[PDB]
């Protein structure tokens, strides 16, 4: 057998027709003697045992004109077999990329439409990865963004995704990461004294506070005991610091 490898090949090239046929083959196989229950059996067939990469992650890492349809098929298949939540929330197991999920891959790759579907279909909007991105498209691998989907969308200037997540009451907007940083501390780390970005970060900062109403984001302290303003002062970032101060009046 090479069913698993065929399925990874199909989602990677975007062969929608072949994928449907292969997943019918996989369904048929469930009836046969196996050493696992159906959900563990399917998850193994759909997950590289090596790295923990699922075929959903493989699909999002290889964007092509058929990706949205292939994502629909994979989620339908998982849902038909009662493993939708387990499948969509699977995490990389390879140490370097530990904790990365389908949802992080879609956001970093700026796939807003797919991102909305992944969230509605049950992707954990509070999941934190502390490994680096696997094969990121736009950001450096070790890009620091405050370790949440909301903070990832904000720090990469994707305000429609930030708005979608803030409307979702499952999202923990005041979450603090392994540094004790909340989304505003994260924005402070991404700010710089430029002119080409000297817009998006402060606009995002303002939009998050205005739309969330979570004013306490400004007064909560990270592990070094620093509010976002004090973090900007510690980092010697004059411009975002003057922006934050301006909020006082």
């Amino acid at each position: 057998m090479r069913l698993k490898k065929r399925i990874f090949a199909a989602v990677s090239e975007g062969c929608v027709e072949e994928l449907r046929e292969l997943l019918q083959d996989l369904q048929d196989l469930c009836r046969r003697r196996r050493g696992l229950d159906v959900p563990d059996f399917l998850m193994h067939k759909l997950t590289a045992s090596d790295t923990g990469k699922t075929c959903l992650m493989k699909a999002l890492l290889n964007i092509n004109p058929n990706t949205k349809e292939i994502v629909r098929i994979l989620l339908a298949f998982a849902e038909e077999n009662d493993i939708l939540d387990r499948f969509i929330n699977a995490e990389y197991t390879e140490e370097a990329y530990e904790g990365q999920t389908a949802l992080n891959i879609a956001i970093e790759r700026r796939q807003g439409d797919i991102t909305a579907v992944l969230i509605a279909a049950g992707a954990d909007v509070n999941a934190h990865a502390k490994g680096v991105f696997f094969n990121p498209k736009y950001q450096h691998e070790g890009f620091y963004f405050g370790e949440t989907p909301l903070a990832l969308a904000a720090c990469t200037n994707q305000p429609e995704i930030v708005q979608l997540l803030m409307e979702n009451e499952q999202t923990d907007i005041t979450s603090q990461d392994s540094r004790g940083n909340n989304i505003l501390h994260a924005l402070v780390t991404v700010a710089e004294d430029f002119k080409t970005q000297n817009d998006f970060v402060k606009r995002m900062y303002d939009m998050i506070l205005l739309r969330s109403g979570n004013w306490e984001l400004e007064t909560m302290r990270n592990n070094d005991g620093l509010t976002p303003l004090q973090l900007a002062a510690k980092m010697g970032k004059a411009e975002i610091l003057k922006y934050i101060l301006s909020r006082e009046i």
